[PDB]
């Protein structure tokens, strides 16, 4: 065995393939389930396939339709606007198929590829060059197989974080929310993270009759780590779409109600009744059931310590993915995988660039972002220029949704022109931000944007539309031209 | 007078402003109308504002809603799918307002800006340093004003081309189609140009009862000049949306019918009855009513001869826009304007880069494109690599619209890796192609794409998803790896 991969997810699969396909090595892959769903949720394919980016983007598309059927009327589409309702059981059916279809696929991929073996079970390190597979999570379960090898890849990804608080066992995570029989009727998503904000919008689209969605977050504004303009705007726009966002509130305990309701008590002492309570306040690496001490693999701040080339600390042992407790995205786990394998089984070693990484939040409206934010950048850089346009696009001036401001924001190191970050809020911003991600990889300057000839009319042309900064940050304080 | 601008459009306005706003020069601007509509159509704002990109993109959004209300059902949106119909009179109302709002705007812009004067009428060159404004098109009309100046900018843009053929006076152009009282019931758009293809899709969305849209084009396939993959796919997809595309057919004559219908006879001898006949087979510069010979300004191949800096041939006289008979897009006329003025009234001369220009076709599905196509490039370049992905996105596997293939195609000069062209077909392709337009300006190579970390899930990530060419063109012939 040239390599063993624990975790058949975004990261592990990508390297389990490649390494076999391109370097003719043969490898073993371990995951715990096969198909999506209870009781383990994450199957073959990984978190992103079974319970992540894929299943959720379908639902968010499903949800976005609420806005179309409404805004269509502005361009003269008429019908019985009293006979429309969305059936959540449907949206789950189509989802399931898709995931299972991807599930059923990776199944065959193992069937037909030489030098690629998979076994069901819980794989856990046993010694520097050997990995066990028990029957269960417990390290004293039925040993299924015992794989010896020259190389290990740790790729177990993450798992929802549920706070110690009592009544916790009455709250679910995103996982269980993929499988709700009924849709929630009054719901609390807890946290300001994208996961919370995205599900907030889904739930708000499949809202029954007297339905209401409630978001709470302990800090001052949703989506911490994002440019403040996006945070303000999305906040107003979610509000405008009848989502209740409660800032500076957090559950102290969860009490099960008289009927079947749940009654949440916050720190503030505020009490609210809901039908559902979904935690989303973070995800933790799945390092426990791995049992690394049997080999001596260093943990740190929650994630497996690693260097620039995914070399852990024990030679021959390796780690990438959510298990590293860095930025937990699928394409980052994939880039890390393809790099690892090239360096390990190849001629030209390579390291993953963790900078300028484009990302998106599929809220409604969505957000696309790449690079630094006004704050941070104002502190790493003596002089910072900010180019901002914040208007309501034509198409929305009609429609009805006058509140749907499109926000485009380029922030640069004003000393040379280099673009430090771009931030987008508005329809298709996720599609738009991808290109710019390539631009920044090329160390583009603001002039590279404004010299490019626009595509008219788009929302995107706004990125080539700004030549004169809206304001500057000099040595950390905001300044302007007189 | 520092400069006089004939034509208050995309090109002229952009330079009429700037030159005043930034160089404190004062200038005169001439257009013929004020508000959009009959009898001249193009008012203050230009062709793109009054009867172009702006009014039509609103309609195409209006049209696209047909697809949403249908595809929504797949994600479990239900309603009386027998009680829905679109009211075209509405779609016109909202349009009008918008244009007039832009119209009403440019009005004030003249009110409040010092060093910027506008007069109604037909402005026509009279002598090397003086421009007349008659009351009408005819060069023997009531002289309104007589402006002398140091500099002229020719910017009269274009005008629909109606073939000499008889019965022509029973056909309209895109112009009159902005103002149709009723919507057409059976319609012939004539030509394979974007204008034809876009209106084809609009009309097909506002189709009455026994409605049908028919596109005809004399050549082999719609959209000549576009990558063949896009041409094939869009063709199938328009077909699939119940548009009738007749290839190798062209009108010989147009006969007015018994009732009110129109009966078209093609070259082939095929006879078809329609309600509307819209020509769209080209637009010609508006050089006639200008009367340039009074100063000696050279015409060539239909467009006013110009060099790299818009210098015509007579010093002090200048030309940009559709009047140059090159690529007739709004942002190209704007880039040319902003350059002209910098060079003329400034410290640092500049020339417009006419290459790598990103553009879009707002068909349904839409197309976004930048750079060369498989053909051309295969002939300017000894070795050419083509990277192609052509699948049906998840969201459409459900929905119903299984026929909605997303096409992403990178074509490169395989000798160094440089990206020669990118071609997109599928929803939001216009938004996606804008970024890449910046990438190519930066002389990106294919590795700059595939090294960029994707944004998952998007359609756009497909541009970072292809490392291994699908096929090559060596010295002009198609080749592959064994
Ligand atoms: C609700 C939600 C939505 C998300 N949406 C997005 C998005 O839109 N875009 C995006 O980029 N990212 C998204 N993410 C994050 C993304 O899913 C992760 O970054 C990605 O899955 C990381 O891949 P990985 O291979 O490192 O981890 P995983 O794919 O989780 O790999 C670990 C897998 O191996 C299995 N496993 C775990 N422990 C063991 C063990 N001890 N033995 C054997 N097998 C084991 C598990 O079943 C798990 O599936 C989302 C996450 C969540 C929770
Ligand atoms: C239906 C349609 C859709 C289009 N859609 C798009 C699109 O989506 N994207 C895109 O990039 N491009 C589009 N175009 C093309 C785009 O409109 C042109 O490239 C752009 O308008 C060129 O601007 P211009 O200033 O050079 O010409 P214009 O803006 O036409 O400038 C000339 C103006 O001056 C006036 N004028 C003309 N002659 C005289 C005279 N002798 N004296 C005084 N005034 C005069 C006219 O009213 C005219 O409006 C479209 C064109 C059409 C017809
Ligand atoms: C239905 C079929 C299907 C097929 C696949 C893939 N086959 C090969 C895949 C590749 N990688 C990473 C996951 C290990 C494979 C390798 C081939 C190019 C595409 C990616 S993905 C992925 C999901 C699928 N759903
Ligand atoms: C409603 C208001 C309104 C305002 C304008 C513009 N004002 C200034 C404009 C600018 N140019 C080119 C057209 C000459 C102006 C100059 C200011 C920056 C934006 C472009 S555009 C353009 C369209 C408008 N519709």
């Amino acid at each position: 065995f040239d390599l063993v991969v624990i975790g058949a997810g975004s990261g592990g699969l990508e390297a389990a393939w490649n390494a076999a396909t391109l370097y003719k090595k043969r490898v073993a892959v371990i995951d715990v389930q096969m198909v999506h769903g209870p009781p383990f949720f994450s199957a073959l394919g990984g978190t992103c396939v079974n319970v992540g980016c894929v299943p959720k983007k379908l639902m968010v598309t499903g949800a976005q339709y609420m806005e179309h059927l409404r805004e269509s009327a502005g361009f003269g589409w008429e019908f019985d606007r009293t006979t429309l309702r969305a059936e959540w059981k449907n949206l789950i059916a189509v989802k399931d198929e898709a995931v299972l279809n991807i599930n059923k696929s990776y199944d065959e991929m193992f069937r037909d590829t030489e030098g690629l073996e998979f076994f069901l079970g819980w794989g856990s390190l046993e010694s520097k060059n050997v990995v066990n597979v028990r029957e269960s999570a417990d390290p004293a379960s039925a040993v299924k197989e015992r794989l010896e090898t020259e190389h290990i890849l740790l790729a177990s990804g993450s798992w929802p974080h549920m706070p110690n608080i009592p009544g916790i066992e009455h709250c679910i995570s995103s996982n269980e929310a993929f499988y709700l029989p009924e849709p929630p009727r009054r719901v609390l998503t807890v946290g300001g993270g994208f996961i919370s904000v995205e599900f907030a919008g889904i739930f708000n689209a499949y809202k029954p009759k007297d339905g209401q969605v409630t978001l709470c977050y302990r800090g001052e504004m949703i989506l911490r780590g994002f440019d403040h303009t996006l945070r303000e705007e999305l906040t107003k726009q979610l509000t405008a779409n009848g989502i209740q966002i409660l800032t500076k509130e957090n559950p102290a305990k969860v009490e099960l109600n008289a009927d079947g309701s749940k009654s949440v008590t916050f720190e503030s002492g505020k009490k609210m009744d809901f039908d559902l309570v979904m935690m989303a306040i973070g995800r933790s690496p799945r390092t426990k059931d791995l049992q690394l001490q049997n080999a001596g693999v260093m943990i740190k701040n929650g994630g497996v310590q690693v260097d620039e080339y995914s070399r852990t600390n024990v030679s021959n042992i390796y780690a990438i993915g959510d298990v590293t407790n860095r930025v937990m995205l699928t394409p980052v786990a994939i880039n890390e995988a393809a790099a690892l394998v090239d360096t390990v089984f190849g001629t030209t070693p390579r390291k993953t660039d963790h900078t300028r990484v484009a990302s998106a939040v599929f809220s409604i409206p969505p957000i696309g972002t790449c690079g630094l934010i006004e704050e941070v950048a104002s502190k790493r850089y003596e002089v910072v220029a900010v180019y901002l346009s914040s208007f309501t696009p034509l198409m929305h001036k009609v429609s009805g949704s006058k509140y749907k401001t499109f926000v485009a924001k380029i922030i640069t190191n004003h000393s040379d022109g280099t673009v430090l970050g771009v931030h987008l809020l508005g329809d298709n911003a996720p599609e738009i931000i991808q290109g710019i991600g390539i631009c920044l990889k090329l160390n583009a300057k603001i002039s590279d944007f404004y010299n490019t000839i626009g595509v008219h009319p788009t929302s995107a042309e706004e990125l080539c539309s700004m030549r004169t900064p809206s304001y500057y940050y000099v040595k950390g304080e905001k300044m302007e031209k007189p």
